[PDB]
């Protein structure tokens, strides 16, 4: 019993995290098989940051202005490309702690953790989710750049996220592991305002089927709904609305806990109608929205 | 910027996971050197778990009963013996991976970081407190006895906690490294009953500093108190009390920011006199204390 934000075990991604240095700037690179994946605003000055011409810049960089460095051992550079929004430099070794990996593009609304870096150098891990404005809010410093979120399946890392980025509100923008930015987000410190950070639906039901299967059993009341009068409230609440493919994904917890999902769904409404009054869910004040229904099921089975 | 409830690298520590098999009992095992730590009620059926003599049922036990897996390859067991509530089994190989490590005994208020485990796989990790009445409120399904509790300073990992029991209300109790059971637990399934979860005041303070360092600032008021003031008004709201040591404590941050600690405090006291109104800080809405003034200060200069 007890529900935890919990991140995946890191020591997979840990293995493939390196430091690159480009003249003053130094990052994180992500070293996969033969080749280290970084951003390419490695290669500008904050003075750059402001209008960067990426192409206009890389001309000036050679490979052997790439330091490379894993651990305390220098990795020589034979090859740099751009692809997008992040640099490839090849390396002439292959990682020998490279896991079995994926590069995937998440959705909003899907979780995933985050081992943050500085120097090349793992600091901590922690639980992400890709917010429904394709913003992420994270826990970022100057040097963290090129850390990157990731899910695991049993032994397969499957990347999803590159840090790049802090929008002037404190909120972060990165890409997928091709270098495309998830939103609307570009690698320029320019005016990049979010849009409106909507409530994942589908994840905070999950979570309140994370509650009553752990005991927390309060806010269950006498009434349904449908999702057309449910989504009038949501919509009045900044929920994102719910569709019958999340009443889909919900039916394994809606049939562990035998509460239909369209009666969780009048739960929630009675929530945002009436407030927790001064009550907690699973030690939360607000409705949690960072567990999606895998993360609930994997957390309640004891997935390995 | 930024500021999440971040769990140390788990890596080191998944080096040393393995499983412990006696009978029927299948949980985890720490294993480092030539040792590898496990609950001693591995030895228990849930029969046994109702009144055990752990000195009796261990004589029936030797040292090929204990069954022990690193991955897919068998430990050879050479050697056990009971210190407190764990197991030692010597096998005769040292762990390749095993880290710089210590075993500590940490005080209540102490966060530390858990890697859930079950049949000695990692299946997440999530950060932790010792509460004041020496429970934790953890994620730990039927296997996960054996998961432990660390910190880390730099390469050196601190073990601090092993997973032993969960009491009725579904809080957790464990030992530190040596066997001995935080707070006054026992490992029997009998009534135990958990006194007062109080709040950790100088981790809430803490993470108050965190807030404004980060942006969240509505909190902040044109008061002050002083600490018999501020405990008149936390003991009436199950905190724990203020000392000078904790204001000292928190100096490193009031000097980042220029907040005196009894500031933070009478904005402290205005928060539980007045609450939260619908508010926020930090993405939370309630005042969290699993953050220790050490990790506000970490997370806040990005240690590695
Ligand atoms: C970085 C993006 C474009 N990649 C490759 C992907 N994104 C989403 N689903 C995917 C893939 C690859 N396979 N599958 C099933
Ligand atoms: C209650 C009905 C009529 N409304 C407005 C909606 N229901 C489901 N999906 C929706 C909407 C609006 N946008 N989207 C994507
Ligand atoms: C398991 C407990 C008794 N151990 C050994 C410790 N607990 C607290 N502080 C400690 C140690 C060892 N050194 N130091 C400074
Ligand atoms: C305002 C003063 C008189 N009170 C009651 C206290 N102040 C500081 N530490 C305390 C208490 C009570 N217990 N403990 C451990």
């Amino acid at each position: 019993s007890g529900f935890r934000k919990m991140a995946f075990p890191s020591g997979k991604v840990e293995g493939c995290m390196v430091q690159v240095t480009c003249g003053t700037t130094t990052l994180n690179g992500l070293w996969l098989d033969d080749v280290v994946y970084c951003p390419r605003h490695v290669i500008c000055t904050s003075e750059d940051m402001l209008n960067p011409n990426y192409e206009d810049l890389l001309i000036r960089k050679s490979n052997h202005n790439f330091l490379v460095q894993a651990g305390n051992v220098q990795l020589r550079v034979i090859g740099h490309s751009m692809q997008n929004c992040v640099l490839k430099l090849k390396v002439d070794t292959a990682n020998p702690k490279t896991p079995k990996y994926k590069f995937v593009r998440i959705q909003p609304g899907q979780t995933f953790s985050v081992l943050a870096c500085y120097n090349g150098s793992p600091s901590g891990v922690y639980q992400c989710a890709m917010r429904p404005n394709f913003t992420i809010k994270g826990s970022f410093l100057n040097g963290s750049c090129g850390s990157v979120g990731f899910n695991i399946d049993y032994d397969c890392v499957s990347f999803c996220y590159m840090h790049h980025m802090e929008l002037p509100t404190g909120v972060h923008a990165g890409t997928d592991l091709e270098g495309n930015f998830y939103g609307p987000f570009v690698d320029r410190q320019t005016a990049q305002a979010a849009g409106t950070d909507t409530t994942i639906t589908v994840n905070v039901l999950a979570w309140l089927y994370a509650a009553v299967i752990n005991g927390d059993r309060w806010f269950l009341n006498r009434f349904t709904t449908t999702l057309n009068d449910f989504n009038l409230v949501a919509m009045k609440y900044n929920y994102e609305p719910l569709t019958q493919d999340h009443v889909d994904i919900l039916g394994p917890l809606s049939a562990q806990t035998g509460i239909a999902v369209l009666d969780m769904c009048a739960s929630l409404k009675e929530l945002l109608q009436n407030g927790m009054n001064g009550r907690t869910i699973l030690g939360s004040a607000l409705l949690e929205d960072e567990f999606t229904p895998f993360d609930v099921v994997r957390q309640c089975s004891g997935v390995t």
